[PDB]
């Protein structure tokens, strides 16, 4: 209702521990993430917690409003485009994102769905092409998990 | 949400994947688990969808009624307890339970709750301890997963 977590694993080095805290009219998405190559990886909550085939079954970023994707300060984007996570040159990205679209109750509800790491930057849906308007071009999933309900 | 689905595993040999399906008022359970040793082990909805320190982060029995431990045919119960699944002399269980209680929405949703299965026969309740009428004496937590959206 109020608190989330999602643990992020995949093939690779990559894993991570995710904290989601609902405050006001935002979530607060917290945690960090490991094993990442140095710079921005693209990072998003997709439409199903299926973790059957790994992070390819977790389908399209979350998207019930029917819109291109976009950045996170954007008005025309997925609702579960939170943008880029930077990883240091010790490859930890440190997640502090406070978001105004995503929800952790109602139709907007992440519970349930798969937080995603991307091998590649997002660019933010402003390149034009037509894959940066689905996925920004932020490459294969290198970790995901289910988002649950935390205590 | 109408599917959902849980891929469990654990520190063990335990793995398998649960399939959930509203129909009306009722949630469809079906699945396969390996690696378990042959004859009964309690299977439960546990409240988090916690894995930041494996099985043990998902916490107690899903709860909302605050009744005691039971089995899934009892009014006198969890709304997480599912009873047991029975493995065969080759540590199969064929997973195969519709249930009135859990929901896939709404305020006994499971979903980004937890799936856990046990290392011991779930006693329903019925054990003559007060371990029973909290656990039914189910023991460990082998293998679980955080329930997702699933297409
Ligand atoms: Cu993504
Ligand atoms: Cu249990
Ligand atoms: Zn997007
Ligand atoms: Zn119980």
């Amino acid at each position: 209702a109020t608190k989330a977590v999602c643990v992020l694993k995949g093939d690779g080095p990559v894993q991570g521990t995710i904290h989601f805290e609902a405050k006001g009219d935002t979530v607060v998405v917290t945690g960090s993430i490991t094993g990442l190559t140095e710079g921005d990886h693209g990072f998003h909550v997709h439409q199903f917690g299926d973790n059957t085939q790994g992070c390819t079954s977790a389908g399209p970023h979350f998207n019930p409003l029917s819109k291109k994707h976009g950045g996170p300060k954007d008005e025309e984007r997925h609702v579960g485009d939170l943008g880029n996570v930077t990883a240091d040159k010790n490859g930890v990205a440190i997640v502090d994102i406070v978001d105004p679209l995503i929800s952790l109750s109602g139709e907007y509800s992440i519970i349930g769905r798969t937080m995603v790491v991307h091998e590649k930057p997002d660019d933010l849906g402003r390149g034009g092409n037509e894959e940066s308007t689905k996925t920004g071009n932020a490459g294969s999933r290198l970790a995901c998990g289910v988002i649950g309900i935390a205590k």
